[PDB]
């Protein structure tokens, strides 16, 4: 199975649990046709560390940008070796089962790549979804429609 993608990005907590942080660290991601993975990234010996997380490709419904958060930390504001790993503004989303997955690029022609193929994937599923919320989930809520399950229906056509 090839790597189709691989990038060191940015990425909100799910919050899976209740007990959890609403915190960012950065990640590697793979995306091959069957998942699209997160580990720990060894920046010393320059290799991927622990496997952190996973999504079916099958279990995803929908890939899109998203708004920008209005009051983003240094960290994700809007020479190249070191802000491309240090700087991560361009935010978009990964819509599964368990709510949104959100993941943020340093550049835009990156996020552009990955939105792109990570549509060429999914085309594979037999129903994706028609409509998504454009805007981060923040706070218990959708600050697109108000609405507050992580998984309830998308606020907007595609
Ligand atoms: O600090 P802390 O390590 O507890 O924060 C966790 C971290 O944000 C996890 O993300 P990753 O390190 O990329 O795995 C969160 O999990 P995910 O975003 O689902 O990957 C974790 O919360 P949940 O597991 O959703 O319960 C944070 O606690
Ligand atoms: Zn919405």
């Amino acid at each position: 199975a090839a790597v189709i993608l691989e990038s060191i990005f940015l990425k909100r907590s799910q919050q899976k649990k209740k007990t959890s942080p609403l915190n960012f660290k950065k990640r590697l991601f793979l995306l091959t046709v069957h998942k699209l993975s997160y580990y720990e990234y060894d920046f010393e010996r320059g290799r991927r560390g622990s496997k952190k997380g996973s999504i079916d490709v099958e279990k995803i419904t929908c890939v899109e940008t998203v708004v920008p958060e209005k009051n983003p930390p240094p960290e994700r504001q809007i020479m190249e070796q070191i802000s491309i790993i240090e700087r991560f503004p361009y935010p978009f989303q990964v819509v599964y089962d368990e709510g949104p997955l959100y993941v943020f690029s340093p550049t835009e022609e990156l996020r552009k790549r990955w939105i792109h193929q990570l549509k060429n994937v999914i085309r594979y599923n037999s129903d994706l979804v028609q409509k998504y919320h454009p805007c981060f989930w923040i706070d218990g809520q959708y600050l697109c429609c108000s609405q507050t399950a992580k998984n309830a229906m998308g606020c907007q056509i595609l």
